[PDB]
């Protein structure tokens, strides 16, 4: 009866509360997606258990094993009933899981340390002094891996073979690498996160250029899941009444520091 | 076998070619959605007939009759198999028809004649000198009609009773009214269209303030339609390979005039 919700620790979507070690269950977490799960759960009338993805990944299909990892894997293999997280709706995932209409719109963007002489993807692609990468097992990397668009194909060719590896295991590590590389590392990630980090101390990073592509985050459920149909309508409802915009302001700007 | 596609004449989505009177069938039309239908049809392998919505409306449910009009009505009542147009994904429509993942993201925006002293929805709502309205039988009007958000509820209260009526039957009429009202009429419409018009002669209008809400356009099919599942995957594919961004640049900017 209790719906298992898989998610991933990613600020400001899901964060441990400062005093989480004294709390149990869902109360240990806070954030935009934790607030969103709370809303969906009560408006849809069900009990749920928030569970952090074991491997801490969003989800990609291994070429060798053909196995899905991350949150996508938890849904594909029956470990979770719904994923409420900043999970990008993409063709390859849509073939194996169901997504609700987008609860948030965004795009791939470039994060640089302030002062870095880069203003766009074209600039990055036509130079080597500034290394750049993205998150492993995420949609951004798969976007670049499968892209045949000139500029993006060139960036992928560079990234897939760059040494040291330009890929990071977590967004936190990518941001930390941008902050500690003295302008020599640019990080490709979704605009929403880029925007979030831009407003967090030490305020030493910035989003440059426009978005490279346009995507959306949706709540995901196993293919042909009964719950998915209802959740999709619940998300549409929450959006129309301004709850999602309200949540965005609360977690991005009301808590900003720059 | 031939899929009936309902659409609406709305530049730059669907426009009659200059020499359409000498052409027949689908060849009479051109535009972003005509290009999009052409893509979906060949990548999904089907013949189709583009058909303009009889009443020229997007679709709303009459309170008295409870009947759906516009393109939504054509799908609900079996007159068309798919609607390929700038049809906004909304809760009330989602209850009766199926939408693909968004092929375009946008939001409600304000269109004003250049020079009009209005910079936001709050400004409009706290004054009466400048009348403002939206399109009848569209999602923007239903957004305002059902909204309980303070500012939007106040604007709806004003609009529903304003005299002369602030509602227009077509986007063309709303834009014309903005252009001929000498700053005394502001028009609420989706940002994509606002952006389009801003780049068309006489270049006397402009989009002001940020978007009031965030929405998406999806391709619509009758509920539980087999075609919908496949089209949704086709749209996801087209987006990932940059066809939609390519189409946007072609119909909005490559043809701009301001
Ligand atoms: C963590 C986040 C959200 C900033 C992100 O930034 N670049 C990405 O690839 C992702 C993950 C992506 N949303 C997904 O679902 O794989
Ligand atoms: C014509 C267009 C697209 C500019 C528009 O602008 N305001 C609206 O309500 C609509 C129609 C809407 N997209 C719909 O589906 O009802
Ligand atoms: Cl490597
Ligand atoms: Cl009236
Ligand atoms: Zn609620
Ligand atoms: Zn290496
Ligand atoms: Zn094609
Ligand atoms: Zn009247």
């Amino acid at each position: 009866k209790t719906v298992v919700v898989t998610t991933i620790l990613e600020s400001p979507y899901v964060m441990m509360k400062k005093n989480h070690e004294m709390l149990e269950g869902n109360e240990r977490y806070e954030g935009y997606c934790v607030d969103l799960a709370a809303e969906i759960a009560k408006h849809c009338g069900f009990k749920y258990k928030l569970t952090i993805v074991g491997d801490g990944k969003y989800g990609a299909r291994d070429a060798d094993t053909k196995i899905w990892n991350g949150m996508v894997g938890e849904l594909v293999y029956g470990k979770a009933d719904i994923a409420i997280a900043p999970l990008t709706i993409t063709l390859v995932r849509e073939e194996v899981i169901d997504f609700s209409k987008p609860f948030m719109s965004l795009g791939i963007s470039i994060m640089i340390k302030k002062g870095t002489p880069i203003e766009s993807a074209e600039d990055l692609s036509k130079q080597t002094e500034i290394a750049y990468g993205t998150l492993d097992s995420g949609s951004t990397k798969e976007f670049f891996r499968r892209s045949k668009i000139a500029v993006f194909d060139k960036m992928w060719t560079y990234m897939r073979s760059a040494e040291p590896s330009v890929f990071v295991r977590t967004t936190a590590e990518g941001v930390a690498r941008v902050r500690k590389s003295k302008g020599k590392y640019a990080y490709l990630l979704e605009s929403t996160m880029n925007e979030y980090i831009e407003q967090r101390k030490p305020c030493d990073t910035m989003k440059v250029g426009g978005n490279l592509d346009s995507k959306g985050y949706g709540i995901a459920t196993p293919k042909g899941s009964s719950l998915g149909n209802a959740v999709n309508l619940a998300v549409l409802k929450l959006n129309e009444q301004g709850l999602l915009d309200k949540l965005k302001n609360k977690w991005w700007y009301d808590k900003g520091e720059c």
